[PDB]
């Protein structure tokens, strides 16, 4: 009962390895004409194929950079390790996959870049617009002396940065930052206003931090008067907050989903009164820096994935990518499996796994292992496979054009040997009628300088 490695009918060592991650290849050169070269290292060894002649690579994962996770006695030297390990060298066989783990622990509180994109349309009364202003100031007042950094972009018809991160980091004065704020009293171009924040506000030269969390807090009282797409703000955590008379219907409050992040059950917050703005943020603030979601970057196309997350109390949740509801010092762990489809050419690839809002990341160097090591003495068209006709790599003949078979002989063949008794009419009879050899199961006739024997079984010397 030969299994998959044998039964694939392989022609080279590189294809035997590509059968399955379990298969192995023999290359003993001086072996019988019939003994499957592709098998397992045990079944292959029950036939004597020598030690060093068997080609069998194995996938492996090795941990390179494995800094230990930081502690509560935090002293910023080489910063603080929040993800470990950081560098792992993977080596994969054709259609192979092995597993490895990662551990995340927010030893720092968490750096956040938050932007108040608040409506200023003609629908707001001066009191509620002030309440929206008092909402922003109150948010920034109890979040000073944290790792937060704030901006604010009033919008209506036009879009105006009231202050950006370089201002806040300098002053840390909520009232004096938003004291210049004047009510626009116009329309609601939410699409263009959201693009403004993604392209003009989150700029590093305006106090932005390239490793912090991108958080948008959209506060609106009605539906958008413009139209477009917010694809520029696809990597920003967006909270939209429709408020008031113009979201009393379930229809009108569903429009904000296209702006809000997903799931919209979490990132859409409909209010009937501007007074509820006070309590609304004290609960969003509990869902901002409390979830670690892994982020796969620059992933090669031929790499598959898998995840087994261990979140709260050893809750092994397969598939999951994020563990939420964490505090300072809590540690999580994720087990990951990476499969490959075949064998890409690219000798070395490198992709990053990093939690969102963090700078510590896991970088994976994947070097594929497909080619065999018996290419030393590949030998194009060797003396063993007849000259000019067959490469003798890894103990077998990879014949060129027209020629096939063992020592390269087949002309235009029959597309398998199968029953080798095609060369004679009956059991107790010589093969080829004693005028030729049984090449590839069919009887080819011996041409001589005198007569030519044109016929199956080599019978009629035509002269
Ligand atoms: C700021 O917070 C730190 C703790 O992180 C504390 O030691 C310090 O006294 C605080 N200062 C002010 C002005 O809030
Ligand atoms: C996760 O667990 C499932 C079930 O035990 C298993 O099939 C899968 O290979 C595991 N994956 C990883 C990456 O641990
Ligand atoms: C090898 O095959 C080619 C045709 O494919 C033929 O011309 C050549 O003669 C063959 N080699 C020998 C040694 O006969
Ligand atoms: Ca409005």
């Amino acid at each position: 009962g030969p299994n998959i490695c044998t039964t694939r009918g392989v022609s080279s060592c590189q294809q035997c390895l590509a059968v399955s991650p379990m298969c192995a290849w023999c290359s003993d050169e001086a072996l019988p004409l019939g003994s499957p070269r592709c098998d397992l290292k045990e079944n292959l060894l029950k036939d004597n194929c020598a030690p060093e002649s068997i080609e069998f690579p194995v996938s492996e994962a090795r941990v390179l950079e494995d800094r230990p996770l930081s502690d509560k006695g935090s002293g910023d030297s080489s910063q603080v390790t929040q993800v470990s390990p950081q560098r792992i060298a993977l080596r994969l066989r054709p259609d192979d996959s092995k597993n490895f783990s990662i551990q995340v622990r927010q030893v720092e509180d968490g750096n956040v870049d938050l932007v108040f994109l608040f409506d200023g349309s003609m629908s707001l009364q001066p009191d509620e617009f002030q309440k929206i202003l008092d909402f922003m100031k109150d948010v920034m007042k109890k979040l000073s002396n944290t790792s937060y950094q704030f901006a604010a972009v009033q919008f209506s018809t036009s879009y105006k940065t009231e202050f950006d991160f370089s201002d806040y980091v300098k002053w840390k004065d909520p009232d004096a930052l938003l004291k210049h704020v004047k009510h626009m009293l116009l329309l609601t171009n939410t699409f263009g206003a959201i693009n403004y924040v993604a392209t003009e506000v989150f700029r590093e030269e305006l106090g932005a931090r390239p490793d912090a969390t991108k958080v948008l807090i959209i506060i609106t009282d009605g539906e958008a008067t413009d139209s477009g797409n917010i694809d520029a703000a696809k990597d920003i955590i967006r909270y939209i907050i429709g408020i008031g008379k113009h979201f009393q219907t379930k229809e009108s409050q569903e429009t904000l989903h296209k702006f809000a992040s997903k799931p919209a059950s979490e990132f859409v917050k409909i209010l009937d009164t501007f007074e509820k703005l006070k309590d609304l943020f004290t609960e969003l603030q509990k869902k901002i820096r409390s979830k670690v979601e892994l982020e796969v970057r620059d992933l090669p196309e031929e790499l598959s994935l898998s995840f087994n997350a261990t979140c709260l109390n050893n809750e092994v949740i397969p598939g999951l990518k994020s563990c939420m509801g964490l505090k300072i010092g809590d540690t999580v762990s994720f087990s990951i499996e990476a499969k490959v489809r075949g064998c890409p050419q690219e000798k070395e690839k490198s992709f990053t796994i990093k939690p969102v809002g963090f700078k510590d990341s896991l970088i994976v160097q994947v070097t594929f292992d497909c080619d065999c090591a018996c290419q030393a003495q590949a030998e194009p068209n060797s003396h063993r496979c007849n000259n000019g006709n067959g490469t003798f790599e890894c103990g077998v003949c990879r014949c060129g054009p027209g020629w096939l078979g063992s020592q390269c002989e087949c002309s235009e063949e029959d597309y398998r040997p199968s029953q080798q008794d095609e060369c004679s009419p009956r059991e107790g009879q010589p093969v080829c009628s004693q005028r030729g050899e049984c090449l590839c199961g069919q009887c080819v006739c011996h041409s001589s300088d005198f007569g030519k024997i044109t016929g199956k079984y080599c019978e009629t010397r035509e002269l």
